[PDB]
């Protein structure tokens, strides 16, 4: 059984859909009798630099390949045993996206296709259900919301996805209707955090001081990616918050005005590029703070859960699965963010038990993947 993996995006880009879908591969090829191909883009260098640390630039496809090998081989605990390959792209800056340029299907042999996973089968299905015996699209995002607020897709979605894809995997119920579709949500976090997660709680056995008491959120610095959201409530309860620190992480397009709205406020709310959230600098924030209501899944959430934190977010059908664990609390409204803002900042976070952590792994999300794309 071979499993071949089509995704719209590569690290060093740190997006979604480079970071799961590579972990995914690393996990499914450890299940041990199947053999998996992760595919990825290939940009020019002139793309390259629109979204990578420009730090981080390859002059060809083997250097990105062993820089993504490193990368990962850092993060997990085993000898990868999957295969990488490319197809060219172009990065689109007005789609905020990497598009494809061949067939894309061409990647793979005909004598070697067998299932294919498509991670965002919408983009990607712009062959298939003819060239593989099984395809599964898996949909990271809520394409509606975003093009729906940028400063139609949609039913074309639906039969591009139904004419190419025998399964459909939605991550949570945040996401458009879909035909042959279960929602799953089939992601875990970077072992790392959970590392980091499993320190912390060391620490605060040893009471070393785990934790400071400020927040932070770590997202691509666009409007809609939740900080439209936190700057008005912010802004609103600012004479509630009076004590709060807020840091803010990340790249992209609105930086400027986040950082022209945060300094009008009478809160410490600053502004900074964006890194790894595995960095040692995450790794003492008390509080993150996440109002996204655009993601499907947040993976950052996820993310800061596994580290021992305490989350604060939108009462949302995204952050569905988070409201199993006692450090993630949610709120309806602008004062219910602040009460609870308020309280995480004042107290220890609660302890994960060994299920929670589980919960959280790769191991469990490519139980469920197997399971819910009938791979069994
Ligand atoms: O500055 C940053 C930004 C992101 N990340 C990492 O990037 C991954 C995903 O981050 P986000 O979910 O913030 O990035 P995207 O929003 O770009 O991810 C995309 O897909 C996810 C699911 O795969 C989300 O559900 C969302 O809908 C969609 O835009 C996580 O591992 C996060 O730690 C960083 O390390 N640093």
């Amino acid at each position: 059984q071979h499993i071949a993996i089509f995704t719209t995006a590569s690290i060093p880009w740190l997006t979604g859909t480079a970071v799961n879908p590579l972990f995914r591969a690393a996990y499914l090829a450890n299940d041990g009798e199947r053999r998996v191909t992760l595919v990825i883009p290939w940009l020019t260098l002139k793309h390259q630099k629109l979204v990578y640390p420009n730090s981080i630039t390859f002059s060809s496809p083997s250097e990105q390949e062993a820089y993504v090998r490193q990368w990962l081989e850092e993060r997990v605990s085993f000898r990868l045993a999957f295969e990488i390959r490319f197809y060219p792209g172009k990065f689109a800056i007005d789609k905020r996206s990497i598009l494809p340029v061949g067939d894309i299907s061409d990647a793979i042999p005909d004598e070697e296709a067998d299932i294919a996973v498509l991670e965002e089968p919408e983009h990607l299905t712009w062959k298939w259900k003819t060239k593989f015996n099984y395809v599964i699209g898996i949909v990271h995002t809520n394409y509606l919301e975003y093009v729906k607020r940028e400063k139609f897709l949609k039913y074309l979605n639906s039969w591009v996805v139904g004419i190419y894809c025998h399964k459909v995997i939605r991550l949570s119920a945040a996401t458009q209707e879909y035909p042959k579709s279960i929602v799953c949500n089939v992601h875990g976090v970077n072992p790392k955090f959970l590392e980091i997660g499993l320190r912390k709680l060391e620490q605060q056995k040893l009471q070393e001081q785990p934790f400071t008491k400020g927040a932070y959120y770590i997202g691509k610095m666009v409007w809609s990616k939740g900080y439209k959201e936190l700057l008005k409530l912010l802004e609103k309860h600012q004479k509630e918050l009076a004590e709060l620190e807020v840091d803010l992480y990340g790249d992209g397009e609105d930086s400027e005005e986040i950082k022209e709205a945060a300094r009008k406020l009478d809160l410490t709310v600053n502004v900074y590029p964006g890194r790894d959230h595995a960095d040692s600098l995450f790794h003492n924030y008390k509080v993150f703070l996440n109002p996204s209501t655009t993601d499907v899944v947040c993976t950052t959430t996820a993310e800061a859960l596994a580290m021992g934190k305490i989350v604060v977010c939108a009462n949302h059908i995204s952050n569905k699965f988070f409201k199993q664990f006692p450090n993630c609390r949610t709120y309806d409204d602008g004062q219910g963010f602040v009460r609870a803002t308020l309280k995480a900042l004042g107290e220890q976070p609660s302890q994960l038990t060994e299920q929670q952590r589980h919960e959280l792994s790769w191991e469990a999300a490519t139980q469920r993947f197997i399971k819910v794309s009938d791979l069994n």
